[PDB]
């Protein structure tokens, strides 16, 4: 199995510059959602990022899992360190989704409110659980899964790798030929449903597929960074 895959990254029409990172390679996927004043968003999404990017070079093996793990906590840890030679860094973080590829099966690990996706024989399914006020509120009966799209704190994000102590969810999953993958930031899932998202995910080639979402994201308004990877399993 291969992967054919098609990353884009835009600023947005609101924000000033782009935090979000995004790698994409030939078994490893990755998005970053940075935060942090002054473009401390961009340092910390980036380290992230590149302390995950080695992961791209071999076949994992017997414990993929553990080296997606010890990966995001070395990312999180260069934070940490990168916060120390700069204080004035603190409060910087982000989330991080991965997907790592090994044959009919990959490694998925996750912390924030990016997102994962498959679509398999046109159905389209989010694998990753948000960490936002909205999905709190969900798990404790609070509210309803209806009430939480127009909730105004349905954006807010909750954990994050911020340099401290976190445990990002780690899950194998079977892969497929014939599977396709998003990975995304909250710039695309905020403005834009997966009904549409769904659309878009079925134009054949992957770059024109990308390059929708991120159209029908600035045509809804663009309000944050917005970045995608879309990546097809073939034979
Ligand atoms: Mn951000
Ligand atoms: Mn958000
Ligand atoms: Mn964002």
């Amino acid at each position: 199995l291969v992967l054919r895959y098609a990353a884009r990254s835009d600023r947005g029409l609101v924000r000033a510059n782009n935090e979000d990172s995004v790698y994409a390679g030939a078994r490893l996927l990755a998005l970053a959602d940075g935060m942090g004043g002054h473009a401390a968003g961009e340092v910390a999404s980036q380290l992230v990022i590149a302390a995950l990017a080695h992961l791209d070079d071999d076949e994992p093996g017997g414990d993929l899992l553990a080296k997606l793990d010890a990966a995001v906590r070395a990312g999180n840890s260069a934070i940490a360190a990168q916060v120390e030679m700069e204080p004035d860094l603190e409060g910087m973080g982000t989330t991080l989704t991965a997907i790592l590829f090994a044959g009919n099966r990959l490694g998925l690990v996750h912390i924030g409110d990016s997102r994962g996706y498959l679509l398999r024989d046109g159905e389209l399914t989010q694998i990753t659980k948000d960490d936002t006020f909205v999905q709190t509120l969900v798990d404790e009966g609070r509210i309803t899964p209806e009430e939480a799209h127009s909730h105004p704190q349905r954006s807010l994000i909750m954990r994050a790798l911020t340099g401290h102590e976190v445990e990002p969810t780690l899950t194998m999953r079977e892969a497929r030929a014939g599977d396709r993958y998003l990975l995304c930031s909250d710039g695309l899932s905020d403005p834009v449903s997966d009904e549409t998202i769904l659309e878009a995910l079925q134009i054949p080639e992957v770059a024109e597929s990308a390059h929708r979402l991120i159209e029908l994201a600035l045509r809804g308004g663009g309000p944050d960074n917005v970045t995608v990877v879309v990546a097809d399993l073939e034979h």
